[PDB]
């Protein structure tokens, strides 16, 4: 490859070392525009050293599906340990966005996964999947999704 992409394709690589991440977060880190990142994780695709999996409506980059499953087994586990600390017999997006930005682990957890900063509709889909995941299809549909943690499974 040309300088530019070999050093890029080796950066990326690096970044994922540590654990899955979006392709929002591989360009904010390394300054990358949308579309390089997107042809450099391309490349690694085809060479077989990343996994594309959907997650909702974003993408998480991953160096095999064994990263992927320790990465969901994490996200899991850091939501359930708030759901417990709170007592929560009910959860929704807002609710869990919340949650993990004012509890410092959580937030240091999830920022390495997915830019979560900010309220957007792009991090509530992420979590609204998550919290599908964990509890099943949610009670209230409309507007804010709103989850039974009874029904965890
Ligand atoms: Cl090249």
């Amino acid at each position: 490859h040309s300088r530019e992409v070999l050093v890029r394709l080796r950066d990326i690589l690096a970044l994922l070392a540590d654990g899955c991440k979006t392709t929002s977060l591989i360009q904010q880190r390394l300054g990358l525009s949308h579309g390089r990142a997107k042809a450099l994780i391309y490349v690694l695709e085809k060479e077989g050293r990343v996994t594309r999996v959907a997650f909702g409506n974003v993408a998480l980059v991953c160096l095999s599906m064994d990263q992927y499953r320790q990465l969901v087994d994490g996200m899991i586990r850091e939501v359930e340990r708030l759901v417990t600390t709170n007592k929560l017999k009910f959860i929704s997006p807002p609710r869990l966005h919340d949650l993990i930005i004012k509890d410092p682990q959580a937030r240091k957890f999830f920022s390495s996964i997915i830019p979560i900063a900010h309220r957007t509709a792009i991090i509530l889909s992420f979590l609204n999947h998550l919290l599908k995941m964990i509890y099943g299809e949610p009670y209230v549909k409309t507007d804010e999704t709103v989850y039974l943690t009874a029904n965890r499974k």
